[PDB]
């Protein structure tokens, strides 16, 4: 029918990011991939298969929330949540286009769940304002909301999305013990100190980081502790390699064949041990660890290979205290919702979204990441040469993106 607005745009999904045309009528919006685009023709069919929205139609009456979003650090995207819980994300040429598209879409704001006004303005408000205006924190303190739900909240308001693997939601490691036959949930010794970044948990390696920072002479590039981030599209793929379509997404970007068995996710204990010792691995966890046991099972009877010591890779090797993947997720969740976590979870939040994310307080906590990682680090529309824009964004896609800062003051305890 008659289109009130039309703009070039990119569909952002876990599978791909394709250029196309986003149209907005008076009753719905729809997207059409540009099949004449070169980069499109290159894309592989097994992947485009799992993609939703290439020829999508979304009815206004079904729209529940509309969130302002970044994409590769640019404040030029938008994620829309439907009544059937489906979410679709688009990226636009500039922030001006976002405002316009928002003014043509139903006035629902950010939804009803976060105790925020349902105005088009709320849908464009900054993460900091959403935080400040919400009642989720209080609800979290009154235990009306779980730790899990509150974390998803912080992640959502910060711009983290399941649609963009480059800004995946970030959840903390909580259990440190993957050896014992039993996991005593009352042993403070079995819990991760949430006040410290992964890079600081290991005193031996922490010294290494402290010294890199100290001696880094920055003519142009600010000092930093990690040239690696805690959240990446790669990590996500590795974590969920056992689950389709992620298996296909992984196989595709890798070259058709799995990774070197000695590097694919195969043990929880091994993954944790590595995040503790390897100077290039200070990785945090993923929400699925606390609710999707399927990622730990090689249900698809895929190859996956054999490590150099002869260990065959199949289901993920669980700790002795977890006989099944379901038991593993169940205990992970108990841990997350335990009082041990509730009494200190705000200190982790200060590192990830809080006042310890940047500046003096960040250096004190050993929480400084590569500067290209923070919002505002680079203006992509500033790069007129396309080949070059593509390169810098490949570096962003690769270095990771620190979540939008939600507050600059200490986060209140639960």
């Amino acid at each position: 029918g008659p289109v009130s607005l039309s703009t070039p745009a990119q569909l952002v999904a876990p599978s791909v990011v394709v250029k196309g045309t986003l149209s907005v009528t008076s009753s719905e919006l729809y997207f059409e991939v540009d099949e004449e685009d070169p980069n499109f023709k290159k894309i592989d069919p097994k992947i485009l298969a799992y993609t939703e929205g290439l020829h999508g139609k979304w009815l206004f009456t079904e729209i529940r929330s509309i969130f302002s979003r970044r994409y590769l650090l640019q404040n030029t995207a938008l994620e829309i949540f439907m009544a059937n819980r489906v979410a679709v994300m688009f990226n636009f040429p500039d922030p001006a286009t976002v405002k316009k598209v928002v003014n043509f879409l139903p006035r629902v704001g950010v939804g009803t769940s976060f105790g925020l006004p349902q105005t088009r303005r709320i849908s464009l408000a900054s993460p900091r304002q959403l935080f400040k205006a919400s009642n989720m924190t209080q609800r979290w303190q009154h235990r009306e909301i779980s730790n899990f739900e509150y974390l998803m909240f912080l992640n959502t308001i910060a711009g983290r999305s399941y649609n963009d693997l480059n800004q995946y939601p970030v959840f903390p490691w909580v259990i440190t013990n993957y050896e014992s036959e039993e996991l005593d949930l009352t042993l403070p010794t079995n819990f991760r100190d949430l006040s410290k970044p992964i890079g600081a948990l290991n005193p031996k390696r922490a010294a290494f980081f402290a010294e890199r920072y100290e001696s880094w002479e920055d003519d142009q590039v600010p000092k930093f502790h990690y040239g690696t981030h805690y959240s990446t599209a790669s990590f996500v793929l590795a974590w969920l390699l056992r689950i389709e379509p992620f298996t296909t997404y992984f196989l595709n970007l890798q070259g058709g064949k799995f990774d070197h068995a000695d590097r694919t996710f195969s043990s929880i204990s091994r993954a944790w041990r590595n995040s503790q010792r390897d100077t290039s691995d200070i990785k945090e966890l993923i929400p699925e660890f606390y609710y999707l046991p399927e990622m730990f099972v090689n249900f698809n009877n895929y190859n996956l290979g054999v490590m150099d010591d002869g260990t065959v890779v199949s289901d993920v090797e669980l700790p002795p205290w977890a006989k099944t993947s379901e038991e593993f997720v169940h205990i992970n969740r108990l841990a997350l919702e335990s009082e041990f976590v509730s009494c200190q979870l705000h200190q982790w939040i200060d590192l990830i979204f809080g006042y310890k994310q940047q500046g003096p307080e960040a250096v004190r906590a050993l929480n400084v990441f590569y500067y290209l990682t923070y919002e505002g680090a680079v203006n992509l529309n500033s790069i007129t040469d396309p080949v070059l824009r593509e390169a810098v964004e490949a570096q962003i896609r690769s270095f990771g993106q620190t979540p939008s800062q939600l507050l600059i003051e200490p986060h209140p305890p639960r």
